[PDB]
């Protein structure tokens, strides 16, 4: 997150952090996630695309510090990788950027609900907030384009949706930008999302409740002018998410 606040996780208790295991030891932090049920944490195809292996990853939920440990976090396994079978990668654009995540602790269990443990909900079917809403993201991801680690504490900020026609000016992202894809950004462009904060949710008050609008997934740079985050559109792949997290 470029810009936005240090946070906690219990102001983001959906929040989950991804980690990869390799060969030696180490963990390395992959992307964040949201839980969308107990079972469920939803986050972006990309982030695993190179690495499909569901047992090199560990998922934490109420995990507030990059690489020490927060009082209430819980540790799971990934029991099931499911990436999106259209899923690409143009230059810039991912399309169909969207992954789910089976988890259970090493005691077979889906999360518990705690204080700074919680779901967030989905949106129902290509129900959107209007451009210039504002929403929040949150993430691990670059404070700043030249940073080549990660925070090690989570942060947030708010951005505002932006209209398709005016992330689909040439000198924004032309065509490049779908209808599955929604863009935000800061009307002065100084906060965005960063590289490591993919798969992150884009939060917004939908209706009175706190939805699940998007997911993070591509954009050019970090708070550069003229080049808003762009952001898989969760409502437009409810179908998906139905079917995937069934039987
Ligand atoms: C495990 C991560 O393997 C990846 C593979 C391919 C990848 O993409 C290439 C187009 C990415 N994406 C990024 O590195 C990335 C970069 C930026 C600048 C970014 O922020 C744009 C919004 N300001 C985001 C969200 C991700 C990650």
């Amino acid at each position: 997150i470029i810009g936005g606040e240090f946070t906690t996780i219990e102001n983001q208790p959906w929040f989950a952090a991804i980690y990869r295991r390799h060969r030696g030891g180490s963990v390395t932090y992959v992307c964040g996630g949201s839980l969308i049920s107990p079972c469920w944490v939803i986050s972006a195809t990309h982030c695993f695309i190179d690495y499909p292996k569901k047992e090199d990853y560990i998922v934490y939920l109420g995990r507030s510090r990059l690489n020490s440990n927060t009082q209430g976090e819980m540790k799971f396994e990934v029991e099931n990788l499911i990436l999106h079978k259209d899923y690409s990668a143009d230059t810039l654009a991912h399309h169909n950027d969207i992954a789910l995540l089976k988890i259970r602790s090493k005691e077979g269990r889906c999360a518990q609900p705690s204080r700074t443990i919680q779901t967030i909900s989905l949106p129902s079917m290509y129900n959107d907030p209007q451009f210039g809403t504002s929403c929040e993201i949150t993430g691990f991801g670059k404070e700043n384009s030249t940073d080549y680690l990660y925070p090690e504490q989570l942060k947030m900020t708010v951005v505002k949706l932006i209209s398709h026609r005016e992330c689909q000016q040439p000198h924004y992202y032309g065509s490049e930008v779908t209808t599955k894809m929604l863009c935000a950004a800061d009307p002065q462009w100084k906060t965005d999302s960063c590289q490591g904060d993919s798969g992150g949710p884009l939060v917004c008050s939908l209706q009175g409740r706190m939805t699940l609008t998007g997911i993070v997934s591509w954009g050019r740079g970090c708070a550069l002018k003229d080049k808003p985050g762009v952001y898989t559109r969760v409502s437009h792949f409810l179908p998906w998410i139905r079917s995937h997290t069934k039987e």
